């Protein structure tokens, strides 16, 4: 008998490395024989898979989404507003799957759907950005590109009552453990601790921060051309609005608030 008397499936027919059927072979037959209602629904257009989580939100105790952080993110959007939010759980199907690597789902989608049918759930947090849901991470200054070519500007951060100002050349807001496909560049981000992790490159720290990328680190280095703190409520103004980019249109000023617990996912324990 399993926790989940319905589950959804949504599928985006342009995901995964392999062709549908293919795809298809590996991951519906676990799903199938696991969860005895299970209903099937492909994506057409960008826009489809926040509408099928927005009208079986209520309906399902789990949605699966087979695709990539795009459509992962549609997910989020579609289910973060509502007051009923189903479990979700995430077939890595696009090339980065950061949250999906957040969670330790398997990369091989065969496993990661067998993973699925162990029905092992967590609580994870979900941000807000000037009344804008994130997963992921929030920036000033997508992450997989900005990376590989890797100008300065002043800040203003309260949180929390305190305050951070001074002249930066990026600012960074985490909630997800991986960012490009690979362990997130802020030290002991977690997306369940229930805070928000504050990450500033300074003017000066620029060749610092070229070594902290691609390592899963624990402890800071560089207290003096780098700030990170851990925050719940976070307040980021700039001298001139800038542009925000999320996992999207927001800018400068912004609020920022922590939803701990906000959903329910399928995870990995032998991995996280």
């Amino acid at each position: 008998k399993t926790k989940f008397e319905k589950v959804l499936l949504i599928v985006n027919p342009k995901a995964g490395q392999g062709d549908l059927h293919t795809n298809l072979t590996k991951i519906v037959p676990p799903l199938a024989a696991a969860f005895p209602d299970l209903h099937i629904l492909h994506t057409k257009e960008q826009g489809d898979a926040t509408k099928y989580c927005q009208e079986f939100a209520s309906k399902v105790d789990l949605i699966i989404v087979f695709g990539g952080d795009g459509t992962v993110f549609e997910c989020t959007n579609g289910l973060a507003p509502l007051e009923i939010r189903p479990t979700l759980a995430i077939i890595p199907g696009g090339t980065c799957n950061d949250f999906s690597r957040t969670l330790g789902v398997p990369q091989n989608i065969a496993e990661a759907a067998k993973l699925i049918t162990k029905e092992h759930v967590k609580p994870v947090d979900v941000a807000k950005a000037n009344g804008q849901h994130f997963l992921n991470f929030w920036g000033i200054g997508k992450i997989g590109y900005y990376l590989s070519t890797i100008e300065t500007f002043p800040v203003k951060i309260t949180y929390d009552g305190q305050v951070y100002e001074d002249e930066a050349v990026l600012v960074m807001v985490g909630n997800g453990e991986y960012l490009g496909g690979i362990p997130s560049f802020i030290p002991n981000v977690k997306c369940d601790d229930g805070t928000l992790d504050i990450f500033v490159v300074k003017s000066t720290g620029i060749q610092a921060f070229k070594d902290y990328i691609g390592k899963k680190l624990f402890e800071d280095s560089n207290e003096n051309d780098i700030f990170h703190v851990k925050a719940k409520s976070i307040h980021i103004e700039t001298e001139e609005e800038k542009e925000v980019d999320t996992d999207s249109s927001l800018h400068t000023p912004c609020q920022i608030e922590l939803l701990q617990g906000h959903f329910t996912m399928i995870y990995n324990p032998a991995v996280v």
